[PDB]
């Protein structure tokens, strides 16, 4: 789960998530100017324990 904008895992909580295939800052995607709304439920992230860690290849 290496940030195809920036390459560097922790364990702190990355996202979206690490399952699907790659990761976007949550930062980077508005600091390169991709996403420009809620493109998301923002109620929950949780890179680990199991919870609703939704994103666009996620689909669930
Ligand atoms: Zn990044
Ligand atoms: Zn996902």
């Amino acid at each position: 789960e290496m940030c195809d904008v920036c390459e560097v895992w922790t364990a702190e909580s990355l996202f979206p998530c690490r399952v699907c295939t790659r990761v976007f800052h949550d930062g980077c995607l508005r600091r390169m100017g991709y996403i420009q709304g809620d493109s998301a439920a923002e109620v929950t992230e949780m890179a680990h324990t199991e919870t609703g860690w939704s994103c666009h290849y996620c689909d669930n």
